[PDB]
């Protein structure tokens, strides 16, 4: 057996695109751009004394999208400016998409949860603000969708 | 007295298949592949002032199976799919099947329980898919089960 | 594409500006200067069990600005004898303002709320002065403005 | 005044003698083998307000035995079979017996308590079983015996 | 702009002065010599849903002042026989002062607190003495006081 | 000022000697030999919110005597039966005694209060004995004694 | 001795072909023309206490081959386009091969891991390309007589 | 052999010009001119347990260049002048430029990273001034038939 | 002095015979033929605090054994082969045996651990493979007189 | 080639004068007078993952001066008096200056910051004081015709 | 001079005799017999915040001896035989003692520790044992007028 | 020139004394006779955010003393005795001093840190004791002029 090449093209993070409110999102930090995590688990289990077992669906989608942005990045002045207009005139929801490179991607509503702290030192800072979503699902952009029908059993 | 190898054949991480609802999963992280826990303890003691102790069995096989995939890999898609149409249909269980290579083995019926985060960063990123497995028992695939009569005592 | 310059002049950690009270602080630590965190998250969000999502506003601006300075500098003896005058006369409140060299910047009132350790050693010491924030909204000083009309949407 | 060796013989690992059953265990991790551990304190001590002190004996003697054995061993299928067989039959109860190189050793009864997680890497795995023991003191097998009737005093 | 010497002389730890009941103390460990820090916050907080802040000062002064000893110190000897005495006729209390080099300094009542761990190994041992402080107010002794008259602001 | 020799002696780990029952302990681990330790604090605080300080004395001297041996020592069986041996007949006291070399020393009476775990590896293994005393007040052997009547004031 | 010469024809290190995307590589520096390593050893061992032995296999397989060319090699211009032309479109794969006159040949898939150190001065300098070959299992096939 | 003359004009060190804020860079000192290198490579690897690979693109192209003047070229009183310019000012950057005569050229922007040691003895010195360029792509444009 | 002579017949080097698998080796390099290590000491020590000493026996004497070969010999392709032979099939394990002209001999099992490194250049290169041994006690049984 | 030549005076290594504390220093090595370095770089990259980059201004100058002294030379005994003088009264600072005859000068306070190893033997050895200078900028002063 | 002969008979390096279980060594190398050092110093400082100094006396005096033997040496099979011996028996002490002819002796007992690393090639190769002894404080009694 | 000769009287070696206990040591090694150092840096820089820099006095002042002798010499036998006194009795300390003819003196106290390195070959070894001394400050008094 032969290795094989996961892809054709290359994970070029450049291509990662993140459109809040419909404007392209710059000046990232170094590590890492964009983090998804889900608030709870998807399934619930319940298990008897016996040994029967059964199991709940859980309808909480809510997420955090964590965003790392350098202190210099122009970009936090818009979001400290929407926050204190979202809190004068009571509209905090605004459109949030991401598109993967070679992976999954997300488009969702969304609204500024945490401003992260900040520090001033001898490098540049960063600032790692928080955007809640109201659906956390990551969907796909690729050629899935003619073996779904083929994983099913029982 | 002289050390002895453990084994004739050679430990290939290639062997050891994963079948999940039928079809072969390919696209594993670097380090581990899969990961298999028992959620609670085999058997429990009661353990009285006087000292007399009393044993119970456990019931509650359920597991959880982790399972690592490179952001890049197809299956992402096929796993993200499969959440929402069991969500839809409210069909979650499939079967699910491990074979060792040197080692013990399982099959057993599984479930999604919690989708991994997906991190953007320099290098490719990884995801963590939790499986749930009804009965977490490793069974063995080997000339085992002679001996098994020959441990047994009081 | 082309790498790109986030910024024309260089962030100087000297042109960062504290003023407690009308006066300049000077003499701080080596590595970060001031930090700045709020308590308590800005919005809240309560999920429903059929899905339905629901956020209040948070209305607690109170937070914490961290403020090293060297245990030789001639500021310790400023806050200390402050701290027992308004201990005696009942007056505790004094103006605060930071401005950012090529970042946010903060024009609140504030108080002191906790006295640093102090420790002797082989080297110069340190002490971290938590300086308390009636507000800790970061305010851009920047053309921001013209565009937190676009990001408007739904 | 000259050091002073502790021993004649020196500690070989491979001369510890571990049966299960009446069988030797074997295919054993890399660090350590066996670990013994008790659940409980020997003594406690009740303190009055005025400093009268007294104690009482714990009669718990329950105990936990850790044993690493490698993945490809072919102890794992015994271990696997009679925890099934156990399960169904009702006899979980095994003789178990420790023999030291150059320390104490254990002879009492035990059982299976907990099964070892399960992961596949690229390295060859390890599982850390965990057996009961109804008696966690652990006795002498060396010419002590003459000195216990010289330390006793008040 | 030229860098500033922020004192004319050097920082010598061996001009820090510890006077315990009127005598100095000496023998003291290789890194910190005395560590001081306050146990209750200086200011609370009380945030209302509505926005509105108020505080309340605290009048609880009591501290903590480590200070580290050789194990092959007299002072040892000194203090613990000081414990008994202090047991035994009830008094406990005895003047503490401390003088800073090129920082504040200290001089308040104290008494000790609790007895520090005792080890004996390959290198000199270490002790850790607790002496409590009825009042850790940091006093400076410098030039200090003809500003405190010009923050003052609101 | 010239650097001042805080011994005339050095502190030879040997000499430290430490009697159970009357007979000299041997066979000592490698880094720490023994370490005492109080198990609540010597004088409590009670402030109230005008600020009133009012203290009381603790009367629980109970405490704990780490010890550690290799498991290649003999000491290992005879503590082992003497816990046997004493949970059987029922008595459990016998005198402590710990000579310092140029430190504190220490004579009561003791209990052992939990047997320290087994492992077996590569390198010869470790056993950390705990030895109750009722008193854990560390006396000095040395000039002290002329000095405690002058640190005395208020 | 004449009994125990290990090569009837003389090694001539001009028939060492290398082809990367199809066309033949030239200009080379003037002691090493290539080197070929691994990253990973081959198996991985896990003893036990008492001396139990058990072995696993790798699955990382992948090395870096060296490439040294005078920096006034023509050769340095298609690499140096290469680079710039996968960092945007995001294709960096591109056929590899070696061939062993009198050893061991190679032929795989590889890119460009990094980039030289150009350094000028009053000699012709030296450029060491880095070619990360996907998989580098070396071939015995150029040798006669392999059973 | 004469048909693999690998450069039919001798290579002549003096045609590479080093431009600096557009004033062209002289003084230099005995054995290497400059010097170019990158910090990070160019891909990583992420390699699966099972053998699945996938790679990504790095987006950090800086690099460092070293320029080696002799401590009595008059181009030391430029630098030394712009250091505290910048430092007070804020104003770091720079256009920075190279030709590659018969090699490699360059041309982005860069600031002086660090400043050298300064050493007095019975010789005279040198200088290696490090100019952080703020991308690192060789360009092959001086090559002639590039397809 | 002639009463010390410590071989009275010379150490010729051709005596030294390696057997892998059942052939017998050849094609060896220029200085060095083969390398013998432990990777693990004897015993440990753990010395208490006032000095009580105990030691313990190890148990893993695994060791590396190299074996330097003419990059132009035959038995590179050997080894090459059973490299592939043995990541697909799982069988890794090949009798190793050395003999001790005058020396220690040596008789276990062993594997390929690593393969070296490939280069070609003006000069007829080197290879050192690495063939892990499963014991590496030496044996003095070639010597006579040892009672 | 004459219309090139970058010191119209031979460069005298005497004319290089070092003041502390506005005395003459005297009583050099025999290679190496000075040496000047700094600590830290002058700038801070702090690179976004998608390639955004902001620099931050160091505010941390200090630099080291190493001072090569025959060990027989005078000046060796007030810079041992210096040390227990500082030590005592606290008092450690001192001006500092440098002469930069055809190159960079220097002019800041320091301190002297370790002693050096003293060694004897059949040979006049060497000391080298460390002088911690607490701001090094390097001055193009002496240097004519900077515009 | 000749007033400062520090040796009025020549030191010959044959009078130092080694016995290791009873037997004397023979069979060295070519430049060193023999090397002893320790694991660990003598004493411990800790050192205050204020200058308060304390010391430590050491309880760990293991040393290391190192022992040069020609590949050819009869010497070798007896250290390789002892070494199965203590590894299956348990029984690794033996004595040791060296003879200081005109320096420090040693007395005391050892083990083997490692062995050393056998290799084969066109010269008669050389072999170091490591002889750890239990206790390494040398012994002055060779020397005479010890007061 | 001899208008800056640096020293009237040739710089002889043996007017070096070294004391130990009180008697002087003799029996010294080829090159280097002593060597002295110390473990701390004199200040400590603690330097802020914005430039503020403060500076703190060190109270630890021991060094380490290197004394070279030829394995032949007597003195190693009085040294080897005292380390054995020291480790019984417990006491370590012993008076020391230097006399820098024509440089910096010492006296303190200091004792023996850690033993050679013994080693026998063809040659007449060496030692290098460690004799750490409590307080490490150089003395110019052996220099006249110092104001």
């Amino acid at each position: 057996n032969q290795s094989k090449i996961l892809t054709l093209q290359a994970y070029d993070p450049a291509k990662v695109l993140v459109f809040i409110g419909g404007q392209r999102v710059s000046g990232f930090a170094a590590d890492t751009k964009i983090v998804i995590t889900r608030n709870n688990d998807n399934i619930s289990v319940h298990a008897g004394v016996d040994g029967e077992i059964s199991n709940a669906l859980s309808r909480d989608n809510t997420g955090v999208m964590t965003l790392s942005l350098q202190n210099t990045a122009k970009w936090n002045g818009y979001l400290a400016q929407w926050q204190r207009q979202a809190n004068v005139t009571g509209l905090i929801y605004l459109p949030v998409q991401v598109e993967g490179s070679q992976g999954l991607s997300l488009n969702t509503i969304g609204w500024i949860q945490k401003q992260p702290d900040l520090s001033y030192g001898t490098e540049v800072g960063q600032m790692d603000w928080e955007i809640g979503v109201l659906d956390a699902w990551l969907s796909p952009d690729q050629i899935q969708g003619i073996a779904a029908g083929i994983t099913g059993l029982l």
